[PDB]
């Protein structure tokens, strides 16, 4: 089992080129199940989640090739199920459900089980599909959807703001008879990206990026070429890496407008930030960060995917920082790991109260979250001594060659193979 050996402290300096969004590439890859013609998805990151998605697609009879792009040919889909073993390694597998029933009249996906970060049911996905006319049953742990003929457009109001259910409903709606309105839709940049992808295929969608999405169903979707937007979380993670190390970095292939909350919080922490059309620069001028207060919430508020990273920032900042999580209530596993490295903090309900320290110390820590756990690697970069991060497969699922990118910034990091 892979592990990272990080030697600190290091001041991160240099350039990093941002990869395509894991979170846009995923739903777009699933939506390609709707395409009758070949599709080329550009700017797809090289990471474990993409591997699992490619595997799932192949299991359905989809022809898949990849490099920077992923080429998809779904003209011969011949299988309609996502098995337990696959869903267990990637909850997003649920996204195969909607496209399958919308195009083929049937789809089966293993029902996701428990997860360490909190309760993550998929009730809204199921509810949405039902509203569209699909019949759904649970058999042997498999959510089985079906419809005789086309789905039917419906006016659906969402009980929660949900990135995943908004994608499920939006995607399936593109082939339904009539008009579908998704009220209280998630507004994430990835939702806009997926909608734009659909439209490039011939779908009729408007309102993407707002709380109300309208879809007018069409008979078929064709093919085309589409470039995935930049990864906002990868960008935020690198920006934080510089901000906590007294460093200076420039992020290339970036999309500043997807990061307003994070940028503003970085400025509050004392960062000198400049932005261009496709770039973001950050200079700490060798200063320790100032503690900030953060509240996660749906886009365009501060994202839960940046939460652990900012918790780290607060932990080495001057002052008492407070972080409140409103999306994933139990997403605090990183805290006790950081405390093993010398940090000080208390968790009260969904809020962590941080007491910044001057320096962290190297220690053995454990990764458990595909986005949050990158925080441990960052911590290792600025801590005194050697930090060993176990179970880095988690990080591999969410970041493209993070050690390579960090190394190019001056980090002392080694991938240690257990085999
Ligand atoms: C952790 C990841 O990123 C996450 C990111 O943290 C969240 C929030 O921004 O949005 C995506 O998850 P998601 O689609 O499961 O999350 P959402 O559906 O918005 O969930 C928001 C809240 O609603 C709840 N929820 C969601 C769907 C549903 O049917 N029922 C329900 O109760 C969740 O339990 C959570 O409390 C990302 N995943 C992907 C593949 O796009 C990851 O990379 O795997």
């Amino acid at each position: 089992m892979d592990k990272f050996r990080v030697q600190g402290p290091t001041r991160l300096q240099g350039e990093v080129t941002i990869s395509g969004a894991k979170n846009a590439a995923l739903p777009i890859l699933f939506a390609a199940l709707l395409a009758e013609e070949p599709v080329e998805i550009q700017n797809v990151p090289k990471l474990k989640d993409i591997d699992t998605t490619m595997k799932l697609l192949t299991q359905l009879g989809t022809k898949v090739e990849r490099x920077g792009s992923v080429w998809i040919d779904a003209s011969n889909v011949n299988n309609f199920s996502a098995p337990y073993d696959l869903v267990k390694t990637m909850r997003a597998s649920i996204w195969a459900l909607g496209p399958l029933v919308a195009r083929f009249g049937q789809g089966q996906v293993s029902l996701p089980g428990g997860c360490a970060i909190g309760a993550r049911p998929v009730d809204l996905h199921i509810f949405g599909l039902e509203k569209l006319g699909a019949e759904i049953k649970l058999e042997e742990g498999y959510v089985k959807a079906s419809v005789n003929g086309r789905l039917k457009g419906a006016h659906i109001v969402m009980d929660k703001v949900s990135v995943g259910a908004t994608v499920t409903i939006m995607s399936a709606a593109t082939l339904a008879e009539g008009t579908t309105i998704i009220e209280n839709a998630a507004r994430e940049p990835e939702i806009v990206d997926t909608a734009n992808f659909l439209v490039a295929l011939g779908a009729k969608i408007s309102g993407q990026g707002t709380d109300r999405i309208t879809i007018e169903g069409v008979e078929r979707l064709g093919g085309g070429v589409y470039r995935v937007l930049p990864d906002r979380i990868e960008t935020g993670t690198f920006l934080v890496a510089a901000a906590i190390s007294g460093g200076k970095i420039v992020c290339r292939n970036a999309q500043p407008d997807t990061l307003d909350a994070v940028l503003a919080k970085l400025r509050e922490a004392g960062a000198d930030i400049e932005t261009g059309e496709d770039w973001i620069s950050l200079d700490m001028h060798g200063k320790r960060p100032k503690a900030v207060t953060v509240r996660t919430a749906p886009h365009p508020a501060f994202p839960t995917d940046m939460q652990a990273q900012f918790t780290l920032l607060n932990l080495v900042a001057e002052g008492t920082g407070v972080i409140t999580e409103t999306i994933f209530e139990n997403r605090f596993m990183h805290v006790p790991e950081l405390i093993r490295m010398g940090a000080h903090a208390e968790i009260e309900s969904n809020t962590v109260i941080c007491h910044g320290v001057e320096k962290l110390s190297g220690a053995q820590v454990m990764a458990t979250d595909l986005r949050a756990s990158a925080s441990l690697v960052l911590a290792g970069c600025i801590a005194e001594g050697t930090t060993v991060v176990d179970r880095i497969y988690h990080i591999d699922r969410g970041y493209e060659r993070i050690e390579d990118k960090l190394r190019a910034l001056g980090a002392n990091i080694e991938r240690v193979k257990g085999e």
